[PDB]
């Protein structure tokens, strides 16, 4: 079955009130019908950033445009073989004398720009783009006839510049000490070298070697002008490319494929009748003549389809994934063959019967308490989380022929204060309710935005939700609590409860094209294979993308996988089925860190979670303070089955508790906690559960369905 195609083409205007975003993109083509992206990482490209120092990350290379230091600006190339590291020095409360976190130096290895950009700062435009790619044209600003287009595409081995009556100039902030000029050696006081390749050594360490290919008509002439540019001798025509040549045996691999280079790719997803899923990408090149060499990241060697390309031993490091691998092939499919079994409950529905009392006791206390003032906060993340947390009690006394939590009368209580709390945000009455956003194609709460518009003028309300930051942390919570009321009754609300849920379906992981409404993939990364957070950044997301919680990640396409069942929608239920799948492997690839882990250093490795997670850079550390049960606790919550039967491993969870936790649970006073202990009952149930009976549950957490996880492990005694 096709996975990519719409969840529907209602128009969300007759839901949510009409704005167009006050913040537009600045340097997009607005006349070729496509929508800027705002969680992507190109997203950068389309803003300015102080001093233009905000990254583009292919992968692996690192780029910025028109950065303002070491001289003539163009297309900047940073390729980090190694990483400057940093450690928090240790407390009582983090004792561990390892590293805390990992960066890339911001240096001009090469930049591509031209002789005729002395004095003047090029016109920029990102002229089209996708999910895999975007050109970036720079032209002089009095001629635009004169002119450089970079096809920037993921994984892409070397960088393309198509040059247009300008005169090339190769310039590093270190000094370039060696050039060969078609494979010939120079003596030492030779300044000028002609040909069609050129390969250059810098001073820097570890040595970096880049090669030079010039594929236009007319040979190029450098003259090395100072200890750090090569500039031609007159303009140029034609396409020059470069590579960062990652070892001596792999030159005439790069060599043998200069003429081939992608300029984007399309992508395409399937699901089989064997619990598998599939995701295609196609990528698109200007050529077929020569092989198409393309950098893979670790999760996608372990899950790619060995039929159709080949492995080289050709390496580079990522900026922040460990190292990449080239692959040859026009075409990569990578297959997820172990979906999540989990739905709506455990994979063991009903607790041991000694238990039922007792849990039934904790469920009734927790349906008695205050819904307003537990789901009606000053914001949405926060009444989500509410709202979710006792979704989870109309849920398992509903389904109480499979949960054994049989009480009628409760059951309809539960079902109807949960109604009553959901109501408001379904007919967006609540605090902060969203608007449609015309410009970037998706919804965005009212709170961050100008006065004008009823906002408060602070785009950081809402934790950026209106700078579209968050969405599928936010939109999660409110899709499981749709989905949980739908299934339970789909008679209530029906028609306007699927429209508004689909629409913040819609807004984070729309598919298909043919949904006119909401740009696709908003929150998705089908190259990196995990979500990214971080939306508009008016002055630059300076260590690009940014993505902390995987939990709330998971949260949203668990929601999206239940609003499938609740809908019978295959294809739904399916694709967030892969992007579950494809979460779970890059995850422990990047994020979740089991001892052996190849992609950091030991002295990262044993921290077991890679803390706040950039584009350039990672940060053992939480924006609220260094505890462990922080740091920890986040990947933690909310716990649901899909979290605790298929996301975290008990392997994962044994070493974490071993390494980390298990010595400062037991003095943990605070709502973290409860959510400590809860996780904890993935691996000791039996001493998880009176520890759950006692301490603070965290405010998405209720001590009755803690009690009820913790009570369906198949281990689970009493103690």
């Amino acid at each position: 079955d096709d996975l990519f195609v719409p969840v529907s083409n209602f128009d969300p205007k007759s839901i949510f009130p009409e704005i167009k975003h006050p913040f537009e993109p600045m340097y997009a083509n607005t006349e070729n019908g496509k929508i800027v992206p705002t969680n992507s990482w190109i997203s950068n490209l389309f803003y300015p950033s102080a001093d233009n120092l905000a990254p583009t990350t292919p992968d692996p290379y690192t780029l910025r445009l028109l950065d303002g230091y070491g001289g003539n600006p163009g297309l900047t190339i940073r390729q980090p073989s190694a990483k400057v590291l940093g450690s928090y020095p240790p407390t009582n409360d983090v004792p561990y004398t390892d590293a805390g976190y990992m960066i890339n130096s911001v240096v001009v290895d090469l930049r591509l720009t031209s002789s005729e950009w002395s004095d003047v700062v090029p016109d920029r435009q990102v002229t089209d783009w996708d999910h895999l790619s975007a050109n970036l044209r720079l032209s002089t600003p009095q001629d635009s006839n004169s002119y450089i287009d970079f096809p920037i595409v993921r994984g892409m081995a070397y960088i393309t510049a198509n040059y247009n009556n300008l005169t090339p100039q190769f310039l590093s902030q270190h000094a370039i000490i060696s050039v060969e000029a078609d494979e010939k050696k120079s003596d030492d006081n030779t300044s000028t070298f002609s040909g069609r390749k050129f390969k250059i050594t810098m001073n820097d360490d570890p040595t970096s070697t880049f090669i030079i290919y010039s594929l236009g008509d007319k040979p190029l002439e450098l003259r090395k002008q100072d200890n750090s540019n090569l500039v031609a001798s007159k303009p140029y025509t034609g396409v020059i490319r470069v590579a960062k040549l990652p070892a001596p045996e792999f030159e005439t691999l790069l060599d043998a494929s200069r003429a081939v280079w992608p300029t984007g790719g399309d992508i395409s997803a399937r699901s089989d009748d064997n619990n598998g899923a599939s995701y295609t990408i196609k990528w698109k090149t200007n050529s077929n003549e020569a092989p198409l060499l393309t950098y893979a990241y670790a999760h996608h060697l372990t899950s790619i389809d060995d039929s159709n390309v080949k492995r080289t031993d050709m390496t580079l490091q990522s900026a922040t994934k460990g190292p990449m691998t080239a692959l040859v092939g026009n075409e990569w499919t990578l297959r997820e063959t172990e979906l999540s079994p989990v739905e709506w409950l455990p994979l063991q529905a009903a607790p041991n019967p000694t238990t039922i009392n007792e849990i039934m006791t904790e469920i009734n206390k927790d349906i008695a308490s205050n819904y307003t003032q537990e789901t009606a906060k000053e914001d949405n993340y926060f009444s989500g989380k509410g709202l979710q947390k006792f979704a989870m009690l109309a849920l398992i006394l509903n389904k109480s022929d499979q949960t054994q939590l049989r009480n009628p009368e409760l059951a309809q209580i539960a079902l109807d204060k949960l109604k009553a709390a959901f109501l408001p945000y379904l007919q967006n009455e609540q605090a902060d309710p969203f608007r449609y956003d015309t410009l970037y194609k998706g919804i965005v709460a009212k709170a961050g935005l100008p006065t004008s518009m009823g906002g408060t003028d602070d785009l950081s309300a809402e934790f950026g939700h209106s700078y579209y930051s968050d969405h599928h942390y936010h939109q999660g919570y409110f899709v499981v609590t749709a989905a949980i009321i739908h299934h339970l009754d789909p008679t209530w609300n029906a028609d306007r409860l699927k429209a508004w849920t689909e629409a913040l379906i819609r807004d984070v992981n729309n598919a298909n094209d043919g949904d006119e409404y909401f740009a696709a993939f908003r929150n998705w990364d089908w190259f990196a294979g995990h979500s990214w957070a971080g939306g508009i950044k008016p002055d630059g997301a300076l260590d690009g993308r940014d993505q902390e919680s995987v939990p709330e990640s998971v949260n949203f396409y668990w929601g999206a996988k239940l609003w499938g069942l609740a809908t019978g929608n295959t294809p739904l239920t399916k694709l967030a089925s892969l992007q579950l799948a494809v979460t779970k492997r890059t995850t422990y690839e990047y994020f979740w860190m089991l001892d052996g882990n190849k992609n950091r250093p030991e002295n990262i490795v044993r921290n077991k979670v890679i803390g706040i997670y950039f584009e350039q850079k990672t940060d053992y550390t939480t924006y609220f303070g260094r505890f462990l049960e922080y740091i920890h606790g986040i990947q933690q919550l909310p716990m649901t089955p899909e979290l605790m039967e298929y996301i975290r491993t008990p392997e994962f969870v044994s070493q974490e508790w071993d390494e980390k936790l298990g010595a400062i649970a037991p003095t943990v006073q605070s709502p973290w906690a409860g959510v400590l202990y809860l996780n904890y009952a993935i691996i000791n149930p039996a001493e998880a559960y009176p520890a759950l009976r006692k301490v603070q549950m965290d405010d998405g957490q209720t001590r009755s369905y803690s009690l009820y996880l913790t009570a369906t492990r198949p281990h689970f005694f009493r103690r």
